[PDB]
């Protein structure tokens, strides 16, 4: 299975600044990163996922298997042990460092929402070729 597989680019996001401050991203990275339309690549093979998030020269590669412990490297570089689960056939759901993350794919549009307390960091991304 490869439902999620592809290359996507950020179209818009909400509460980037407030969220990145809350989790502790260096101020200069908040400022450089706020208007970057980053590119995310996902390669799915059944339950096995590999994904890359690129923003300028910052490249973060991660991997997980649905249902198994994984170690996710976050935007600060902090690596957190968690589990990623499937919710329905179009969502990827996880919690790391008290952040609840929901990744939802609808055709060519991935909506990613990260919630830390009352802060909801929403990203909308669109497929950009193969
Ligand atoms: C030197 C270039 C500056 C790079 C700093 C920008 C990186 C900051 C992170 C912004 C992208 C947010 C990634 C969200 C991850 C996700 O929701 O899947
Ligand atoms: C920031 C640490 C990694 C995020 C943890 C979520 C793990 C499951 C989802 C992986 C696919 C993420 C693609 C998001 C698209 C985007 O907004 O850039």
């Amino acid at each position: 299975g490869s439902s999620f597989s592809g290359k996507y680019q950020l179209q818009s996001q909400e509460n980037f600044e407030a969220f990145m401050k809350a989790i502790g991203l260096p101020e200069e990275l908040i400022q450089k990163g706020k208007d970057i339309k980053g590119v995310s690549e996902i390669v799915q093979n059944g339950k096995h996922f590999k994904f890359t998030i690129t923003a300028g020269s910052k490249v973060i590669q991660n991997e997980f298997t649905v249902g198994e412990e994984c170690e996710l490297e976050t935007m600060t570089g902090e690596k957190v042990k968690t589990v990623v689960q499937l919710e329905g056939d179009n969502k990827l759901v996880t919690t790391f460092k008290n952040i609840k993350s929901v990744t939802e794919l609808n055709g060519d549009i991935i909506t990613n929402t990260m919630t830390l307390g009352d802060i909801v960091f929403k990203r909308i991304s669109k497929r950009i070729g193969t």
